[PDB]
């Protein structure tokens, strides 16, 4: 069935970024991007086990064992099944999607969703953003003036669901 | 012209390396190797222009003062452009490269060769025989062990041309 196929995709980028992370983990989110002309923003974070902290993809070269080739192998292995998976997506589909968001579990539990929207933002302020959507993360003034490019987007109105996540007073 | 064309894609492909380079440099070594289900290894190595040392592309990062983020910005780049030259050049002349090398020094001088051989080995193990045979780098014991395959494949006479560098003296 098509969704087998994307379950399929799932399981594939799902290990390649299992293969990466050097620890036990809980949960991991992960956001692709690619565009007509083959611009690509992709990264994932990770919560740890042992400590319950989220971890970037990009801190795991700081604590890494093996040489950083293998890492790199995998980090190119997962930047081409996205590819790849787009090509296949926008065959069967009739259009590709821009970007998609993956979120999965210790449970084996998975959710992914896709969306079709430009990003206007460059890869430093894209992970920012949607750190700050997913975590509330605010975040080094350098950092946090970078991050305010895209707060002031937003208090124009302007929405990124695509790095979005899924009545007290 | 055809000839120009391909010279964009070196200087494109040079610029993004340069984009990445953290210091004045004298040299740079590039391997890009895909095959034709999409498999990659490419990197590249440059010769400092103060230290007189070589430098490996990974090792940049432990001194990089700007985001990690733009350095994997220009690496994906570099990642597409490979590709998408890859499929213009098969598109064009009817067959793809399976692999090249180029050199370029800081004048803008360069130099380039295509090859159409599969690489039997790892990216690890890819580098470690490039190490080996542009500088006679032999490692560690375990990344020594590892060269060891290479080397025993040499000892039989085999000969990787992808990975060497672009007369009766002793």
């Amino acid at each position: 069935s098509l969704e087998k196929q994307i379950e399929s995709y799932y399981q594939e980028i799902a290990q390649l970024i299992i293969d990466m992370i050097p620890e036990e983990w809980a949960e991991v989110r992960f956001y692709a991007q690619e565009d007509h002309d083959g611009w690509k923003i992709f990264f994932f974070h990770y919560l740890s086990a042992s400590s319950d902290e989220w971890t970037k993809d990009i801190d795991i070269r700081d604590v890494i064992k093996v040489p950083q080739d293998e890492f790199m192998e995998k980090y190119n292995e997962l930047s081409f099944c996205i590819s790849d998976f787009r090509k296949d997506y926008a065959e069967a589909f009739g259009e590709p999607w821009m970007s998609f968001q993956m979120t999965f579990y210790a449970s084996g539990k998975f959710n992914i969703d896709f969306y079709y929207d430009k990003n206007p933002f460059d890869t430093f302020l894209t992970r920012l953003a949607w750190q700050y959507e997913h975590f509330g993360t605010i975040p080094d003034s350098f950092y946090k003036e970078t991050l305010n490019e895209y707060l002031e987007e937003k208090a124009q109105g302007k929405r990124y669901p695509f790095l979005e996540p899924l009545h007290h007073h």
